This record gives structure tokens, sequence and C-alpha cells, in this order.
């Protein structure tokens, strides 16, 4: 109830109204985990945090109570507990669970530079961004076809992000 410490958490900078408790996160086989501030597998970032409780903002302290997460390998899944505690030793616990997948992100290759295009309707237009060979991003799952050549949309930042980037590169 209403005195207990509230978790809450963010999602790519945005406020979720849903509760942490019951959350599926997908997480990348390799990376480092930390269960109040990681990035998914599609980049966005997810930071959880606590307060009092409903109506007192002021900071509460909250820790992993339990977390085997282990990134070493995809296909495993792990369950994290969060306990938040107020200043009189009241206490909210949230479970998640954490799915290890492979990367969603992609390498770039192309010649070291990999030139970028934005896309409007049917025009290409070039653009002045540029990517490294070795560069790692995300990639829109629907690619653009102008002039019989294919693009892939493309963020270093998100798989949402790449959706809207309008940072084409042409499809290998």
């Amino acid at each position: 109830t209403t005195q207990n410490p509230q978790i809450n958490w963010t999602k790519g900078g945005q406020a979720q109204s849903s509760s942490l408790n019951g959350q599926v996160f997908q997480v990348a086989v390799g990376s480092n985990f930390n269960p109040l501030n990681f990035t998914n597998s599609n980049g966005e970032n997810i930071i959880v945090s606590a307060q009092q409780s409903k109506n007192n903002t002021t900071f509460a302290s909250i820790e992993a109570t339990s977390n085997p997460v282990n990134t070493s390998e995809a296909g495993r899944y792990y369950n994290v507990t969060l306990t938040a505690t107020g200043n009189t030793g009241k206490k909210t616990t949230a479970t998640y669970t954490v799915l290890i997948t492979s990367s969603q992100k992609q390498t770039l290759y192309g010649e070291s530079t990999i030139s970028t295009y934005s896309i409007y309707g049917n025009n290409v237009l070039s653009n002045s961004t540029t990517f490294k060979d070795g560069d790692q991003v995300y990639v829109s799952d629907q690619t653009k076809t102008v002039g019989g050549v294919s693009y892939s949309q493309v963020s270093p930042k998100s798989k949402n992000d790449a959706n809207s980037s309008n940072i084409w590169v042409k499809t290998s």
C-alpha cells in the first residue's frame, strides 16, 4: 500500500506507467549488466530508482537483492529482484526477467569510410554523416529502394532511432 517505497523506471528517458514488477527485458550476449541501469538489446537505456512513498518523492534506497544475471550465453533467462527500503524500514520489491539474446547490432564495413544518405519519398540526397569501418549500428527492418539501389536505415543509438534517423547506408 501507499506508505511503502515506490519503484520508478525510465526506458529511453521516458517514464513508464506499467510497474517494473513482471517486466521482461532483452539483454545482449556479452554486455555488462547493472540491474539498476542497463541497455536492452535494442539499445534503449533502462534506469530503475525509488522514492520514499507514493506521495513522498524523496530519494529511497534501492538495490538488487537477487541478481544471478550472466550474459555469457544467449538462450538463457534470469530473474532479478530489486528491494527498495524507506527511511523507516518499509520495503517494496520488484522482480523482472532478463532474456539473453544475440546482438541486434550490425557492423558496417564499406574502403574505410561509409557514406550516408537521407531519403524523402523517392529522392536520395547526400548526407555529410559518415561511419568508419567497424562501427556498429542498429538497422531498421524496413529497407527502401530508389533507382534500383537498396538502402538500410541505421542508428548507433537504438533500433527505435534507426526507424526514423533518416541516416541510410547502401544495403550490402
